[PDB]
């Protein structure tokens, strides 16, 4: 009985258990959920996807009853797209036909055109990093204008999807607490769904309503994550922008804001990555690998090509912002990307309380360079997307949303104020030698901090990273469309700060993590 094995498995696994608990709950995480994958997929011969395992609306009982659903016998794969066991892949391969249904795609191009005025919202990875603050920009704007913002959000039911969304606006700030409850009862919708499914795994009635009433649709959710293949990704990263864009053209056109990554730069050379070109000749044919974020930059990559498939089939408008490292808040307290590289890394300096005399390439004579984070705050990055995605109603358009200033603000200015702070981090000279105690005191600590610590991307610090000032990739209209639109305090995009570092020590303190 496939029950039977699915807990013994995880048992196993994880050193335990009942039917009805979450492989989170039983000491589970994204990486053992993909060892749990393997070893499933080997046993029944079918497909046992991270996502199932690890979605909040699931518990092994659905683990089972998913694999007892593909043994006896159609949404597009792997496979059915890119060809099965290939280890590249082309733009070529994502055609729309593949994934929507052929009465959509014919009754597309004569859709009626969107909206003169946007009064309502769909927003997609709400509980997210990004989604949360896309949100409140959006409730902000719309609910004094009686507007709405409905979110999907993955859950057992809309009871249990509506408190995941509740409970990320909770990080022992008042203010932002009271900012949330105040215009989330007035404008906030929120279902229980999930993207990868048929209709956005909603009631029927429920994505027949939002394909009529929703203006624009803003999809920021995705699984992000650096480890895992891109056949782990392909459902939420390339499956879900598909659904997504399905929503965008049926009934009436919607015009799409798409987050991606500059993980999608990735194998193209910097001179070649065109900004504002069209991806599929920018990046024709890609490779699956073991590379870091491999499979990351591959699934946002394809997501990209069906949404400008979309366009040129459709007319459907479309902007996306490929972002660079998202930081924290700079007003609200307690808000960082927690499980992010960077906010892993300032973690793992401070609780080891070392670090390397450079990040980055010492010169000749063995000295420090200068360097720059390419990082954005979360506050001016959600008011950016917000507003150049509001004026997207025509047209494809692209942005990257890297910091292009060459002010030599890097990881080792980082380091200097931690230590100007009152934070005690001691400077080892040779960076292979840092590397090698780093990982050490990074095993010693205890559980919790040592999985919140930067220690399953280690990988990633391997050598030292080139002393590259600015960003290689072209920002430009990224960088001219916030200057016109005059964005923040900055009207340009901002630099990075001492106030911004130190308050990641305090946001780490703040949440106990340590
Ligand atoms: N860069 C791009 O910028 C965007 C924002 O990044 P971020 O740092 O905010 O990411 P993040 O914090 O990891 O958030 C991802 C969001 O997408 C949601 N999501 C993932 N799979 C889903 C599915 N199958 N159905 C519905 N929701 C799903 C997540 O919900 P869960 O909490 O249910 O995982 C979460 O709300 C991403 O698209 C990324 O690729
Ligand atoms: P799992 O969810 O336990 O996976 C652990 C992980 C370290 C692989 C994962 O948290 C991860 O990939 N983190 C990095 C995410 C990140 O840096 N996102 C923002 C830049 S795209």
């Amino acid at each position: 009985p496939v029950i039977e094995t699915v807990q013994r498995a995880a048992a196993a696994l994880l050193g335990a258990v009942d039917p009805e608990a979450h492989f989170s709950d039983l000491g589970g995480d994204s990486l053992s959920a993909l060892t749990y994958s393997n070893f499933l997929h080997e046993i029944f011969q079918v497909e046992v996807p991270v996502s199932v395992i690890v979605s909040a609306a699931n518990n092994l009982r659905s683990v089972a009853a998913h694999i007892e659903k593909e043994r006896s016998s159609d949404r597009p794969t792997f496979a059915s797209v890119h060809g099965a066991g290939a280890t590249t892949i082309r733009a070529s391969d994502l055609k729309l036909e593949k994934f929507l249904d052929a009465q959509t795609l014919a009754a597309a191009p004569s859709l009626p055109r969107p909206a003169s005025e946007v009064r309502t919202v769909l927003l997609t990875g709400s509980n997210g990093w990004l989604g949360r603050f896309l949100a409140l920009a959006w409730l902000e704007r719309l609910v004094p204008q009686g507007g709405k913002v409905v979110v999907i959000v993955r859950g057992k039911d809309d009871k249990a999807a509506k408190a995941r969304l509740d409970s990320v606006f909770e990080s022992g700030d008042p203010a932002l607490l009271a900012h949330y409850e105040d215009l989330a009862d007035k404008g906030l919708e929120v279902l229980a769904g999930d993207f990868s499914d048929a209709d956005l795994g909603l009631r029927k009635a429920d994505w027949d309503r939002l394909a009529d009433e929703v203006d624009l649709i803003v999809h920021s959710g995705a699984l992000v994550n650096h480890v895992l293949p891109y056949s782990q990704l392909f459902g939420p990263n390339v499956v879900g922008t598909a659904e997504v864009a399905k929503l965008a053209l049926t009934k009436r056109l919607k015009p799409v804001t798409y987050l991606s990554t500059v993980a999608v730069a990735v194998g193209v050379e910097p001179s070649a990555f065109e900004e504002d070109g069209d991806i599929r000749d920018v990046s024709a044919v890609r490779s699956i690998d073991e590379g870091y974020a491999n499979g990351y930059g591959n699934s946002k990559w394809a997501g990209e090509v069906l949404l400008r498939e979309a366009y040129e089939h459709a007319g459907l408008p479309v902007r996306v912002f490929r972002s660079d490292m998202i930081l924290a808040h700079r007003k609200y307290t307690g808000q960082l990307n927690v499980p992010d590289q960077f906010t892993r890394l300032i973690l793992s300096l401070l609780a080891t309380g070392i670090a390397p005399k450079s990040f980055y390439q010492l010169d000749a004579t063995g000295g420090r360079q200068r360097a720059h984070y390419d990082g954005i705050p979360v506050d001016f990055t959600a008011e950016a997307i917000t507003t150049l995605g509001l004026a997207g109603s025509d047209g494809y358009h692209s942005f990257d949303v890297f910091n292009p200033h060459h002010d030599g603000v890097g990881l080792d200015e980082f380091v200097d104020w931690l230590v100007e702070a009152g934070h005690p981090i001691s400077r080892v000279d040779d960076y292979a030698e840092w590397l090698s105690r780093f990982e050490t005191s990074l095993r010693g600590l205890p559980e919790a901090q040592r999985q919140h610590s930067v220690l399953p991307l280690l990988h990633a610090f391997a050598q030292p990273a080139p002393a590259i000032d600015g960003s290689p990739f072209q920002t430009k209209n990224f960088q001219s469309s916030v200057q016109e639109a005059k964005v923040g305090a900055e009207h340009d995009i901002p630099h990075l700060d001492k106030a911004l570092i130190v308050k990641y020590a305090e946001d780490i303190k703040q949440l106990g993590l340590l």
